[PDB]
């Protein structure tokens, strides 16, 4: 509430207050306010700011007072208050600001009585590199990653000494100190989450020689969940920048090596209970496969939004499969075996941290209603259709399938064009631009 | 108050005052007496220095006691006292320093008796470098803009690694750190700024890559702003440095990105009520559209004081159309919705952080109240003229539109001529000096 | 005549033919033909080409056998053979084509019964350095100007050891060698220049410092002599870089010593006698002083042709006076002191290299004529209007007084608008590209 901000204020004596928020890309934004300048009227009717110069976007800043969150970086004592892009005077909400889109998913599904509730539980890998370089220019283009425990540096002369204890290229599952160097980083990043509000379940390094990592966190609500995928994010870029590395979401940084993958483990739940635990396959219901079959018929302009980046495709090659199984990790559907109770949920394999954790979940939910919705029947399990093969194909599939995100008013016309206009922007230049490996294949010719 | 001052002196230890006062090209110039030579008689008489080495300039410094505040820099308990420069002996105040014009126009606003007050609410921009390297010789010229948020270092070797998070070119806007580095520079500056008697409203990033940013601050009455934009431009300069930083504001340091300026929002007010507010346009007064009306009639003139550097005009190419509108942000003249009650107000985007803000805001003034005074009636919104295309045209019109000015005795002749006189030069250097896109254009003719 | 071409073809075992043009911009285009196809077919239809891009404008190249020159300096033997574009099977010839329209002025010449024939006697001076750096990019720009006669090297470490003679800023003035190192370049590029039949007159080290140079040739009709400024520019920069120098041909490359002017010796003749001498001031007739008039009426849309780059009005700051003299070298029409009998003629001074010699020539002519045509007379020696002070003012002012060049078709206002277009792209890049002075000048604003 208003008066639970107000009282944080004068208890942790806040000189400033951060007002965040998502754009369409996904990257969160903020300006900074004076804490003197939170008083009713703020939180009342919010703050103007010029909207004009977001990406595919004067507007208002409407601070959501349950998010408040003291920053654990800042050097001054600030609090954090992310918000929600209202339409001015009017009040109702961007219908192209993300966070908008999350909660209109939410009362959509309440709206059709499914369920009251959408669980979601996002596995978000990253990269922890301590330089990376990289342009492109008329005259050529590079990029250069470098890590201490890239499985290239065995060679490497270091004026300390080598030492040689490094993750090799697909070991990076599990090893202990010292071959696996972000113990204390990873560690650090539990603590910084759960000061903001989040519940770490696990932390361990990744697959990926040069430092994969991942910290497991305890599911939530859709829209919750979404802003607990922003703070995640913001605290891995900034607890790896005090420790002198760089971290990074990016889906396929190397090549020849693993991706970082974002899995949605989903749930709908009605007055307690949860509409995916049954009989059928694997502890599901009838309700659950209908989910799936959402997911696989519309998994293409899914990809759109839960793989929006031209890299993403280069981790998606032959969790390509749209199958569900609890036993084929080849299907991007895997129905994990729970064993345990009416934890019961599907898991989708295919999305990456690229995605906008708003718009990627609220595409989620609208193709498993959809499914639900139309008896949608998924199939038999593999234990055969695939994911869009490109962003540009990923494109065009949501500009056709763009049915079922309209349904109740998540997402509108305009806000789709501007995504696949924004996402377009970008392919072009990945695809106009020579590559270095065509020097490789093709200037002897 | 003296006496005010005096208890101060004590109050804080002092062991210096710093006399300081602004010159025609609008650098805050200082001289410092030890506190000890802070007596009746300084308040009085004043103290002499030779105005004669000052650029466009015996003549005697008049402290301002009511502009008392303590320096957050030096090293020595150091009281900064604003001062006016006075003709000596007769003492009635130069007419040609920018303080006296200033406070002229508030008294001839007064003696109109269009209304009490104005109220200027100017919004400066800055960069803010690491490194800036520039020469010209006969045998050549340059100028080196380094710092660490650059586009362009992305592919640049750092030693400590270089952890590539940067603003873009144009995504400088609204970034959560790491990717903007200046939160804590930025949130400093806010404190030390309100320490300096300032009222911060935001602080923010801007759309440039390589550091613009912004402090938002609270407005005031014209000659007490144009005051707040000294210490404004003194503290970011301060802070900058401590951080090990150089912070300009030039309108225009690089091409292909933004350009720094500083919008004048105004607002006139007789006996506690806005004068801008109405019916009309978008809430405004018949009042308001004469006052844009004189603007726009005088805007040219207005350029040679609002934005006085050759450099100005690099950012003034195709805010350039002499247009108001709520809607238009294309149109020089801007109505803020304010849609909240009698903030109603104007917004000139045209002017730029290197403009006098005493001569620039007086010159805004008086242009728009000859525009109430001769019901100069603006138009029709653009939802047609523009600025002057450059510093020898705006220079041409100030000595042509030159009565608006002399209104009065705001501004004399003298005053005018002396202020061209200095702007010329300036032109003429840059004028006569090869530039480094000519021997690209060129030297194979 | 085609005869004499094929013969030459034998006489030289001529194994290529160099077909060559000029652009709008002024710079010599060409395309290379092997010698065994050039036949009868070739000189009557001449050979299509790609027109499209370049600059300004499928078209046909038309050889001019008259114009056959043996290159110099390719490795193998090869026959230069300039060009007329024409329009294609129609073939009429390109009206943006400046060849074209030179042939077209001197034809007007002689339909209007003023004269026979014109002739020019073009001054063109250059600049022979050793090193030229140049650059502009986002986070800067630059130029760096290099050459061992530069007064700036008398510091300079050399390891050969420095040995000093070298002319001063305004000493390049003369002084025998060892100070004036290029006597074997200059003298190499007067016998080149003759081999390609061009007759020196003189060659000698001008003003500058750092290699300023000037080889002095024998006039002629005005489009022969148009062409002979391209074959003597293409001499200049090709010997000196046989000699491991760089010339160049731009107006002003340093700022505080000479510029390179292009001065304009005219005169005017019919049936074998020299209409400008006679009796009135200096020797000349009544109309002659005409001519001199037309000039001075025209001279603002003259220097959109003469004087079209830029960086040529850094040369021209206050040969800016438009007033004819025997005596004030400060009047940029000079009538020289011929004493001797009938080599009357007026000299143009501010003209320079940069200028296309056919469309500079061709407006010097058709302006001169409008004053005989309408007994413009010029007024009284200075023993008062100015040259256009900038290249949009240029621009402007050839886009006003566009009638006389339309006249009897010489240039049409596709023409002139094209020119227009091509010089503002120029002007623009360089209006909105900050200027290392504005650093030195604006960066503690
Ligand atoms: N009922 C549920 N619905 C949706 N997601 C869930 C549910 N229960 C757990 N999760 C998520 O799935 C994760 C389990 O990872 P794991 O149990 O190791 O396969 C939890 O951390 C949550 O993020
Ligand atoms: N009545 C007023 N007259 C003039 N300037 C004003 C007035 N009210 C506010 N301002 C200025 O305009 C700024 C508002 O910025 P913003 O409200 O974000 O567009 C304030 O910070 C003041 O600098
Ligand atoms: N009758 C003429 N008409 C036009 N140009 C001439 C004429 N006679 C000489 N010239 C040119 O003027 C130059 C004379 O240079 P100077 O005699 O040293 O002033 C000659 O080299 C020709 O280029
Ligand atoms: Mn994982
Ligand atoms: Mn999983
Ligand atoms: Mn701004
Ligand atoms: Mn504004
Ligand atoms: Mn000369
Ligand atoms: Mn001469």
């Amino acid at each position: 509430s208003a008066e639970h901000v107000l009282t944080m204020l004068n208890e942790h004596e806040v000189k400033f207050v951060d007002l965040r928020f998502t754009d369409t890309k996904g990257k969160e934004q903020h300006v900074t306010i004076p804490a003197h300048q939170v008083n009713a009227e703020f939180f009342e009717e919010g703050k103007m700011f010029d909207g004009s110069s977001i990406g595919g976007w004067d507007m208002v800043l409407m601070p959501d007072a349950s998010t408040a969150v003291i920053d654990p970086f800042f050097a001054d004592s600030t609090l954090i208050i992310r918000c929600d892009i209202l339409e001015p005077g009017t009040l109702q909400g961007y219908d192209r600001d993300p966070r908008s889109i999350a909660k209109r998913a939410e009362d959509y599904l309440r709206a059709t009585g499914i369920a009251d509730t959408v669980l979601f539980g996002p596995e978000p890998e990253f990269f922890l590199f301590d330089d990376i370089r990289f342009g492109a220019s008329i005259s050529g283009s590079h990029v250069a990653i470098d890590d201490i425990e890239g499985a290239w540096n065995s060679s490497t002369k270091y004026e300390g000494g080598n030492k040689g204890h490094r993750p090799g290229v697909k070991g990076g599952y599990f090893p202990v100190p010292p071959v696996d160097s972000a113990q204390d980083i990873r560690s650090e990043m539990c603590l910084v989450m759960e000061q903001m509000g989040l519940v770490v379940e696990a932390h361990h390094h990744e697959v990926a020689t040069a430092g994969q990592n991942e910290v497991a966190t305890r599911f939530n609500t859709m829209t919750k969940k979404a802003d607990e995928i922003q703070i995640y994010k913001y605290v891995v870029h900034n607890v790896a920048h005090r420790f002198g590395k760089t971290a990074t979401f990016m889906p396929k940084p190397m090549f020849g090596d693993n991706g970082s993958g974002m899995h949605c483990h989903m749930s709908l739940a009605k007055n307690g209970t949860n509409l995916f635990s049954g009989d059928k396959y694997a502890g599901l219901s009838e309700q659950a496969l209908y989910y799936i079959g959402g997911v696989i018929k519309h998994a293409k302009a899914i990809n759109a939004l839960a793989n929006p980046t031209t890299n993403s495709y280069k981790r998606l090659v032959p969790p390509v499969m749209l199958a569900y199984s609890a036993r084929n990790r080849s299907a991007s559907i895997r129905i994990p075996v729970v064993a345990s109770p009416k934890a019961r949920r599907i898991e989708v394999r295919f999305p990456d941290p690229a995605a906008n954790p708003y718009l990627c979940f609220a595409a989620l939910l609208m193709a498993g209603l959809d499914g639900i919705k139309n008896k949608i029947h998924p199939g038999e399990p593999m234990d055969i259709p695939q994911v869009a093969g490109s962003l540009e194909e990923a494109l065009n599939a949501l500009d056709l399938d763009r049915e079922f995100l309209k349904a109740g008013g998540v997402f509108t016309d305009e806000a789709i064009d501007a995504y696949i206009a924004l996402r377009r922007e970008e392919d072009d230049r990945v695809r106009m631009t020579p590559h270095p490996v065509e020097f490789e294949l093709y200037y002897s010719v």
